[PDB]
């Protein structure tokens, strides 16, 4: 029924880190997927008691969601890239896990996850 506490967007004991990459990643690839008219169910947790959705965290043990990243990036709470990639990976992957092939938000996820990959493609290499 209720909603679980949110992913943690900062830690005192985890060692912070600013990479190039990472500035990629928040002001190309965030500020794309961020903007984009698909991105508004994204860009916080999925909020199971106001959607009516009971079974959304009983199926769903790793949210993830684009606020909580940009929360992240802005926070400099990853060490590396890789961290930041894997947060959105698993925020795509929640949504084709809990909705059916057909639905909008799934086509939504979709659109986003297409431009992500394209941006992503254009990752630098560390400075
Ligand atoms: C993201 C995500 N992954 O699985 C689910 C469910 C979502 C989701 C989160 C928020 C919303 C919706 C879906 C839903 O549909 C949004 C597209 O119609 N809705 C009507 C809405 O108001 N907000």
């Amino acid at each position: 029924s209720m909603n679980p506490p949110p992913p943690e967007t900062s830690n005192p004991n985890k060692p912070k880190r600013q990479t190039n990459q990472l500035q990629y990643l928040l002001r190309v690839v965030l500020k794309t997927l961020w903007k984009h008219q698909f991105a508004w169910p994204f860009q916080q947790p999925v909020d199971a008691v106001k959607l009516n959705l009971p079974d959304y965290y009983k199926i769903i043990k790793t949210p993830m969601d684009m606020g909580t990243i940009k929360k992240r990036l802005e926070n400099n709470y990853y060490w590396n890239a890789q961290e930041c990639i894997q947060d959105f990976n698993t925020m795509f992957t929640n949504c084709y896990i809990y909705n059916k092939p057909g639905d909008d938000i799934v086509l939504m996820a979709e659109a986003l996850e297409k431009l992500f990959l394209q941006k992503i493609n254009e990752l630098p290499t560390e400075e």
